[PDB]
């Protein structure tokens, strides 16, 4: 049932779009992460992140973006992207969801789903 996904329960599109917007305002202010995004079109990147999060939170049928591993392979191989950056990024999202008032159980579910992206991203 549409209402029963994590996506729907956390407030659906308005909630995910707001979370992604705040998430990237924190990331571009973070000296440890901002250099990775300094020449990225952040309007397009926000849209891509909304689409990905919507998919893994159960809000869309089938992801139409690029494979996560392929999308970050160049960053890991040539720009020093590493597991510590992943932890920093995850913590920005957790703090964002907390600030936006996401219920603790839903925040835990969302963040476990983000944790599941780690092997995908690093090709482990
Ligand atoms: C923590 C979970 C993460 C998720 C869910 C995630 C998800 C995504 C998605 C969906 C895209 C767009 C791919 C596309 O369709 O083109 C992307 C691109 C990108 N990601 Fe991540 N990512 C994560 C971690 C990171 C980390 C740790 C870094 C570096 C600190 C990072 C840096 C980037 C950059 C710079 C791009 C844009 C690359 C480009 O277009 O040139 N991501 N990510
Ligand atoms: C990756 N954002």
């Amino acid at each position: 049932a549409p209402a029963d996904s994590l996506y729907s329960r956390m407030g659906g599109e308005a909630a995910v779009e707001k979370a992604v917007d705040v998430f990237y305002e924190r990331i571009v202010a973070d000296p440890q992460l901002a250099p990775f995004f300094a020449n990225v079109d952040m309007k397009k990147q926000r849209r891509k992140q909304v689409a990905f999060m919507t998919y893994v939170f159960g809000g869309s049928g089938a992801y139409e973006g690029r494979d996560l591993g392929a999308s970050h392979r160049r960053l890991i191989r040539e720009q020093g992207m590493n597991h510590h950056h992943f932890d920093l990024v995850a913590a920005h999202l957790d703090s964002t969801l907390q600030e936006l008032g996401v219920a603790q159980e839903l925040k835990a579910e969302a963040m476990a789903i983000v944790a599941s992206a780690r092997p995908l991203i690093f090709g482990t």
